[PDB]
C-alpha cells in the first residue's frame, strides 16, 4: 500500500538506473477519506479544519532524524506530532494518514489505515505517540 | 520477497533521505532452494553446472535498456535472457530466480519464486521470454 | 494572596479617596512556580509551552460578563477559558495562576494556588471550567 510515485520510483531504483528522489523534508497528512494511491489524495480535511499545518516530522533535524534506522524493515516517528486544535464549527473525523513531502502537492509515499479512525471534536489535539507510523 | 538489503535501502531512502545506491548492471540468477533474503542465496547453483555465467540483463545496452520504465508498477526484461547449456554430470531443478548487482555476493535485490518449478535436464539452455521476470 | 498593586490600591481607595483605575481587560494566566505577589511573576511559562496566549475572560462579553456580581464575596469564571494548545518541546507543569490586565504584564491582580497542580504533556489545551477561579 504505497503510492504509484515511489513505487514506480523504487522500481526504476534498483532495476532501471535511474537516480531515486530524495525528500527533502517528510510531512505527515491526513485524510478524512480514504487516499486513492496517486497523486494527492481524497480528501485532506479543508473547509472543516481551519488549522490544517503539515506538522512535519523531524521539526529540528534537517533530514535523516525523523525515522530509526532501518533494521531488516521497521521505523518509528522519533519526534512525536501535535497538531493544531480544531478551531471549531463542525466535529472532524480522521481515518487515514499520508506522507507529503512538499507542504502542499509534492507527491505522496505511503498511505495506511489508522487501527481506529479518531474523530476530533471542536477542540481537541490528536497528539501522535513516539512509536506510532511504523512502516515495512 | 524483498531482501532485506533492498528493503533498508528503499525504506530509508523514502523516509530518512538516505542516498538510495544505485546498480549501475543487473545480474539474475538462480538457486535449488530460496536465497535467505539476506546477503547471498541458499543456494547458488555450482558444481553440478560448470557453466553458470549469471547472464545479466541488457546485455547490450549501459543501463536504463533492460527494463520498460516503471507505470504504475510492473516492469518487463526488454533483452531476452539465455542462459549457457548446461554441461553434464546431474540434472539441476531450479525454483527461484535472484537479481545481484555484483556476479558474486554483492548485496542482493530480488529474490522471488519461479511460477513453474522447472529442472534442467543434461543439455538444456533455461531461456527467459520477453514478458516474464516483471517486478513491482 | 493579593498582590502589592492591588492592596495598596483598594487600600487607597478605601481609605485616602484616591480613584482606583478600572480592569479594562481581565486576563488570566499560568506560572510554573509561585509569582513573588510583586510587580511581574516567577515565572511566566515560554520557551518551553510556544503557544502561551493570556485567553481573555468574558471573550464576548465587553466587560462586566467574565464574573458574577459579588454576593458577600465569591467569583465565578463565567465564560469558560480555554489555552492554545501546547505546541512543541517537551513538558510543562503548571501550578499556580494569575490575573493580568496587559496582553503581557502590565500590573498583577491575582495570586492564588491551584486546588490541585496540573502537569501538561507535549498536548493539552488546559481549558478552565465555568465556576472555577473564585476569589472572596
Amino acid at each position: 500500500a504505497a503510492s504509484t510515485y515511489t513505487e514506480n520510483n523504487i522500481l526504476n531504483a534498483l532495476l532501471r538506473g535511474v537516480a531515486f528522489p530524495l525528500p527533502a523534508k517528510t510531512y505527515v497528512s491526513l485524510h478524512t477519506g480514504d487516499p486513492g494511491v496517486g497523486a494527492g489524495a481524497n480528501e485532506v480535511s479543508l473547509s472543516n479544519w481551519p488549522a490544517y499545518v503539515r506538522r512535519e516530522a523531524e521539526q529540528g533535524g534537517a533530514i535523516g532524524s525523523g525515522w530509526t534506522p532501518a533494521a531488516s524493515g521497521q521505523t518509528s516517528n522519533v519526534n512525536q506530532l501535535t497538531y493544531p486544535a480544531n478551531n471549531g464549527v463542525a466535529a472532524v473525523t480522521v481515518t487515514h494518514y499520508a506522507v507529503f513531502d512538499a507542504p502542499t502537492g509534492g507527491n505522496l509515499l505511503f498511505k495506511a489505515p489508522l487501527t481506529v479512525a479518531r474523530t476530533l471534536q471542536v477542540g481537541d489535539v490528536f497528539v501522535f505517540d513516539v512509536g506510532s507510523l511504523t512502516a515495512q
